[PDB]
């Protein structure tokens, strides 16, 4: 099975990975088992689908394609490998963004920085740390690999859009003409950057090319498969399925009971620009565009529960749905057009809406 | 000249990432202006020596090696390009740094996460985007090149070894043995840690790779010059300059006045394993051993001043005197050695240790 074979990729790679510290980097044992729990805590505990998709892709290629037995085995290898690198670097971008957010906890468990003997002088670097062990990964594993170079390029176009996504989405509430590092940033009052269009390009970079885009690719290229798609194809149907996948994230954070969410939702309070907020200033009425000024982005949580009950009263229940519908046909569009080329990559995308979708 | 050409090729770059930001990324030119003011700040105002030393590396080259003028030209260019990717690395790390160690000042200006529009919660993302430059830089100037895969391999290996460093550094004033993510970290007590081997190991992994190996190295790719040079001879002469160049800035950072120094030093307060209290420590009595643990790591002003005055007592100009006369005769004698196969290499490095050594 993908899942016993891939979390056993891990334990090799853990292995790997502080056998090198040990015997190149001078480290001693304390320092190799801080990392050790460091790297479980970050690394582990959440569906890998990310990783996991890199997997499945591969999958589909060698249920149609000649190989000897060794071969196959490389290939599902490769891609445990290059799906542990995915899973890393969100591993990298979840620690920071946590200390960024000041966010308290992550999967029902204190966010990295806040174990005692963490704190975030060490969790920044160890931060760092998860995403330098990527490249570890991928310089070691795939040294000899003819998509070595394609990867690593990905990779970094990926790794820089998500960064880019990251300023897009903290400075999301600002307003762009304000923008100054020598002055205090205020909080909109027009809300006039609370637009669809402005929602896409947030999500767009802060999510879809890490999520969705890097494990697609990332399964045809251990698998030698990229002249099996076109990539433009690839790339829409990436961003299409990315962008569901975070406004599912935002009702989510705003309604999901903290328990089953497994932290607080603060996105109220922090004054993002969510779906619900967007779509909410979409269909409001100048009355209840004036309440929702007047209470959005306080910490206050009589503020936040007007907030929350503006949203219940304006049925945007309606509003979601009507988007799936129109996000179920589109994607249904790209999948179609996805089988030209390769119905057995058009299927691996139909299994990744599949659990999207639920 | 060199610098001319070196803050030219800056300029370039900058336009070239800002443009690929807007072209590539739909950037507005409200946050393209607060990354360029970002690069300025966090990239401009140093005496760009690492950088340099990549451009003064393959101008020695240059001088006894035959090559078309459009060549000598892709040459240079090359180096500047190179030298920027270190600069912009290391403007990675004095980013976050200066955020883990809750730094005031940087230059005689203030930290830039305390920037007014900044924040922490900004300026780590903007640290991460600084690494990501250095990639973007080589994938795109560097993308024909003979030499991108040793490049990208060695920045890789710098890049981690400086991390690991980092860990080493921030973790230098807790016991080895109660390292643990889960327990609040107290101060070593006995200070059986500040060996001048432990000591060597912090100073190798957190500045000697990305301040000497790396420029002198991005040098020799460039240059197509790595069978010049016997590797191993340059890691041992990188890894010697750098020590002495961090025991410098420990010295510096305790007896240099604030107004000269750019900031106010505070490794006495934070603890930190510095050649100092290594060295204080390797020629104190019981009495003065004693007076050390009860002021040491303490932000009383009063107790800083005690092993100020510990220190002025005990005579460390000597130690210093004696560390300096072993660094000199060493350095040489490696500059000796690299003479076999490089006459014009073992000339850059006897360069790099001139304006070290002043
Ligand atoms: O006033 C409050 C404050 C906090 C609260 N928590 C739970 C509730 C009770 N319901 C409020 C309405 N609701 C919504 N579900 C969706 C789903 C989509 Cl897809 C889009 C819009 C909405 S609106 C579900 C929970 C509540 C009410
Ligand atoms: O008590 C104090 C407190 C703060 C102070 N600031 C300046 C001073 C006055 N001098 C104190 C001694 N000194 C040292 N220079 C070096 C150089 C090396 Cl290489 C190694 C060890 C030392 S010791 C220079 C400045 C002073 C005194
Ligand atoms: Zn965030
Ligand atoms: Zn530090």
């Amino acid at each position: 099975a993908s899942m016993e074979r891939f979390l056993s990729v891990y334990d090799e790679v853990q292995a790997f990975l502080l056998d090198q510290l040990q015997s190149k980097y001078e480290i001693d044992p304390n320092r190799a088992r801080y990392l050790r729990i460091m790297m479980d805590t970050t690394c582990l505990g959440g569906k890998y689908f990310r990783g996991m998709t890199v997997v499945n892709v591969a999958e589909g290629f060698l249920a149609v394609t000649q190989h000897d037995e060794a071969t196959k085995e490389r290939i599902l290898h490769d891609a445990c490998v290059g799906g542990w690198m995915i899973e890393f670097l969100q591993a990298h971008y979840l620690v920071e963004d946590d200390i960024m957010d000041g966010s308290v906890m992550r999967r029902g468990k204190p966010c990295w920085y806040r174990f005692p003997g963490v704190t975030t002088q060490c969790a920044i670097n160890d931060g760092i740390i998860l995403k330098s062990w990527t490249q570890i990964m991928a310089w070691h594993y795939f040294a000899d690999r003819p998509f070595l170079k394609d990867l690593l390029c990905l990779f970094q176009k990926v790794d820089y859009a998500t960064a880019v996504g990251q300023m897009y989405d903290v400075t999301s509430m600002c307003d762009s003409n304000k923008l100054d590092p020598e002055v205090a940033q205020p909080m909109t009052t027009d809300f006039a950057e609370f637009t669809p269009a402005i929602y896409k390009r947030i999500v767009k970079y802060k999510t879809t090319f890490y999520t969705y885009l890097l494990p697609l690719v990332m399964g045809l290229l251990v698998s030698e498969a990229a002249a099996s798609v076109e990539m433009n194809l690839v790339e829409r149907v990436a961003h299409l399925i990315g962008e569901y996948f975070q406004v599912q994230d935002d009702v989510m954070d705003c309604f999901t009971p903290p328990e089953q969410l497994g932290k607080v939702g603060t996105d109220i309070e922090d004054a993002k620009c969510s779906w619900l907020a967007v779509t909410f200033l979409g269909k409001a009425n100048a009355a209840q565009v004036a309440e929702f000024k007047a209470n959005y982005g306080e910490k206050d949580p009589a503020k936040v529960a007007v907030v929350k009950r503006l949203y219940s009263k304006a049925n945007l229940q309606a509003d979601f749905a009507a988007y799936e519908a129109e996000v179920v046909r589109e994607v249904e569009s790209l999948i179609e057009q996805l089988k030209v080329k390769s119905p057995t990559f058009a299927e691996s995308v139909a299994v990744v809406w599949e659990k999207t979708h639920k």
